[PDB]
């Protein structure tokens, strides 16, 4: 059973201006995409601290990085808190937390698509690299969840199974034709060391076979 529900009008008129808009500094997908894997990993992390057994879906706190050229894809995957259905819709569907209608004022006002981290929606500038992006996720509280969206205003959420994760979310970035670099090893490095050198939790870069 797959559920297709639209996005709210400021998320889709917030992907659109990340689709649309002429900007060349792309490669801050990824700094934003950790991000987000360092904050789900504190809450876990904390939420252990009380509550021992929120590990027993596994203990290791870290985000992967994995390029496949073969699927022309990207993906970080943590093992930080995840999330339930009801997270999923409600934080990559709607405004919610976020500060969709701040970032969407101050890019008329001189700010620019880098500055996204600071409105709470970092993930929506994987649209400056990726056609399609898939979200996996599996929350203690719930089963195994995958969300997918190429844009136009939609998204489908489904239940996934087969290849279960112990607990964290999956982003997969199915590139851009044009976006290959980022699948590069050289690449992705110097993008880590760039943005992301101070991040609290081990960042692996997976080599291809
Ligand atoms: N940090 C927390 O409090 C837990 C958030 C849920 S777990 C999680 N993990 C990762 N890697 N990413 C997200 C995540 C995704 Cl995938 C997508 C969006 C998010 C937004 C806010 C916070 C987290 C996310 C708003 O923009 C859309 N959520």
């Amino acid at each position: 059973e797959v559920e297709t529900f639209a996005f709210q009008a400021e998320i889709a008129q917030l992907m659109s201006l990340i689709i649309n808009t002429f900007y060349s500094n792309k490669e801050i997908f990824l700094r934003e995409l950790i991000s987000n894997s360092s904050d789900a990993l504190d809450k876990i992390r904390y939420e252990s601290l009380t509550d021992p057994s929120k590990l027993d879906s596994g203990k290791e706190l870290h985000i992967n990085l994995i390029p496949n050229k073969q699927d022309r894809t990207l993906t970080i995957v943590d093992t930080g808190i995840g999330m339930t259905k009801a997270d999923l819709i409600n934080n990559l569907g709607t405004i919610a937390k976020s500060g969709t209608k701040a970032f969407m004022e101050a890019l008329q006002a001189g700010a620019d698509i880098s500055m996204i981290g600071q409105f709470g929606v970092g993930f929506y500038s994987a649209y400056l690299v990726a056609e399609k992006v898939t979200v996996i996720t599996k929350h203690n509280d719930d089963e195994q969840y995958a969300w997918e969206s190429s844009a136009g205003g939609s998204f489908t959420v489904r239940t996934d199974t087969g290849e279960p994760m112990g607990r964290g979310t999956k982003v997969i970035l199915h590139l851009k034709e044009d976006q290959t670099e980022y699948l590069e090893e050289r690449r992705i490095k110097e993008i880590v060391k760039k943005h992301s050198q101070f991040i609290g939790y081990p960042i692996t870069l997976f080599v291809e076979k």
